[PDB]
């Protein structure tokens, strides 16, 4: 039996379809998934919950063992009729929108903070919900902007309900993890699958 | 002056369009929102900690007032290539395929349990997951069967990744409920908002 606890955009938009490929090569394979924020993976795993545990956030804790596993890019994004989209976009032009932000805690929050809106002073901080689907939703009927995992609003920006956001700054490519107690079971038939 | 914690189907699926045309009409009054399950719902009500909550579960506490608001259609659905697509589909059939469920503490779980698993003997419990969205594309590339609102999946359902199951029993409607505390009945400026939820 294997047990993955995955943070909230690995969790429904990357985990599903590995498992049916495990599962499909490896039936009778018990697979339990679990999908939290980053902060609960983070605390399963020392808590010898899970075996392995896939996270969007850092994570510098001597008894975890972190390794890098995907690519992931993070998108300024807003609904088509917003005014940020006409004209040239500054980082006072986006401190003045009003944010829709992942909770504390979160993986996608956490790194937000340190790419983007360490730079815009005095961001309006508008709304701070604990789903990214909410955020989204929200975010497509004029409620503000947002900054999420391109794989979570991947549908609505090929639809065309969501655009994305020129930010000037570099892309906001974040790693994301595969983490495991260091004092811590066929993991490696399931590894297989986790790999590009 | 309006805090409103909501269901997941409810905050993900509702709320959104409702806030954009209050705050439209109403730009000046404030509008903070919390989504969660409704275990959180309950719990954040009976604390005081916001004026109103919406849920998709039954509540039954001693202090909360509770009242149905609108109606909600679950629905049995798999992927293309599942078996319960074709021939009469029974609940022997039903109990034996994967059953991936909500997490206890979710209204969705305690709804489909007793309108549908309470019908389904000894079906196997492939997995739990904590919200809906893993459970939608867990079963869209075919990890098993669920049973969800018609809301969080109506996309997938229009395209055809998802399929909806015929269960033989009577249609899976469920009420969404509006819940307060009956301590603090709710203010003029809320029942404005509530105007704004209504059909
Ligand atoms: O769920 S993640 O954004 O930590
Ligand atoms: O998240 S809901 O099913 O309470």
């Amino acid at each position: 039996a294997i047990r993955v606890y995955a943070s909230s955009t690995i969790g429904n938009y990357i985990l599903p379809e590995i498992i049916a490929r495990y599962r499909r090569d490896f039936p009778d394979l018990p697979l339990e998934m679990s999908v939290g924020n980053s902060l609960d993976v983070v605390q399963a795993v020392c808590d010898f919950r899970v075996d392995i545990g896939l996270i969007e956030g850092p994570c510098h804790m001597a008894e975890i063992v972190a390794q890098p596993w995907l690519e992931d890019e993070l998108v300024v994004f807003a609904s088509p009729a917003s005014p940020l989209l006409e004209g040239e976009v500054t980082l006072e032009r986006l401190a003045a929108m009003p944010w829709i932000l992942r909770e504390k805690g979160s993986g996608t929050r956490e790194i937000v903070d340190y790419l983007l809106l360490s730079h815009l002073p005095q961001f309006r901080l508008s709304m701070e919900l604990g789903n990214s689907e909410a955020i989204k939703h929200a975010v497509r009927h004029g409620l503000g902007v947002s900054c999420l995992s391109r794989r979570v609003i991947a549908e609505q920006l090929e639809t065309g309900s969501l655009v994305e956001v020129k930010v000037p700054l570099p892309p906001l490519v974040r790693t994301l993890y595969r983490i495991h107690h260091r004092q811590k079971s066929a993991l490696a038939r399931f590894l297989r699958y986790c790999e590009l």
